[PDB]
């Protein structure tokens, strides 16, 4: 079976509410596995508690730099990065989730909820799972970004965890 979690966002320190994300393990098992771990905290490291930094309307919105808070880290928890387990899974459109990355073989911990379909994408960002419910909570994020990516509110994923 695959994982339930969650994340629940703030913005500003407001609750915008809770995002339910399943994880597709049946076709990415490592990498549903390593977002799975981040979210409950279980390696000792994980999202509670970081940014959603870079944020575009009528695109995606990018979080999972919890070690720099910028995009230029994170870390999984396997090591430093760890390579692209397959590209099987297609940004078919709002609501998937998907791996950000800087190039082939080099996923971390940041990650990306679509807001379109990104299709240009396939086959260079591992896909990994997909929205549930709370769209409406990743549209409330999305409409705090901007063109260039920066948010005008500090987003921050509050909590986290697994349901099932
Ligand atoms: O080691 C890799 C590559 O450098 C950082 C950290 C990690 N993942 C990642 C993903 C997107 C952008 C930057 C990074």
């Amino acid at each position: 079976g695959n994982p339930l979690v969650y994340l629940d966002v703030d913005a500003n320190g407001k609750p915008l509410g809770r995002v339910v994300l399943e994880l597709k393990a049946d076709v990415v098992p490592k990498t549903a596995e390593n977002f799975r771990a981040l979210c409950t905290g279980e390696k000792g490291f994980g999202y509670k508690g970081s940014t959603f930094h870079r944020v575009i309307p009528s695109f995606m919105c990018q979080a999972g730099d919890f070690t720099n808070h910028n995009g230029t880290g994170g870390k999984s928890i396997y090591g430093s990065r760890f390579p692209d387990e397959n590209f099987t899974l297609k940004h078919v459109g709002p609501g998937v989730l998907s791996m950000a990355n800087a190039g082939p073989n080099t996923n971390g911990s940041q990650f990306f909820i679509c807001t379109i379909k990104t299709d240009w994408l396939d086959g260079q960002h591992v896909v990994f799972g997909h929205v549930i419910e709370g769209m409406d909570v990743v549209k409330k994020i999305e409409s705090f970004g901007s063109k260039s990516g920066r948010t005008s509110k500090k987003i921050v994923i509050t909590d986290c965890g697994q349901l099932s």
